[PDB]
């Protein structure tokens, strides 16, 4: 139901998220 | 209640928040 | 309830963050 | 009670977020 | 019990994200 | 529960951004 969507969609951005993070961290190395 | 639609707002922002680093990565490229 | 509002805040908190954030890519990139 | 506290805390935090963000955009737009 | 405890630590990791924008905004100003 | 698991998980997240935030502000200032 919502609620279940809703903490889905959630897990899912926080994975976008820590993926983008990588990608800022590999720039400021590089 | 409100709680899913707290958290789908919430998976909303968090994922422009992964785009906006995703953007600053970038930029750190040119 | 209140629980549900402190999350909406907090979405509109990093809504508001990424943007100032792809703002600042969008300087550093020039 | 614990729960109201906790809000109270995280409604401290967005409130010290919101400066921040004003000051970061206070340094862009110039 | 847990979800107050997750709130606090929320309000604490949006202080310390508080303090990186300003570091932000004050490096953009040298 | 699931909701303080993930609201962990964005505690988390945001204290790494903060991290990555200040490194860019050192960068910023070269």
């Amino acid at each position: 139901g919502e609620l279940a969507q809703a903490l889905k969609e959630l897990a899912k951005a926080l994975k976008e998220e820590a993926w983008a993070l990588k990608e800022l961290a590999q720039a400021l190395k590089g």
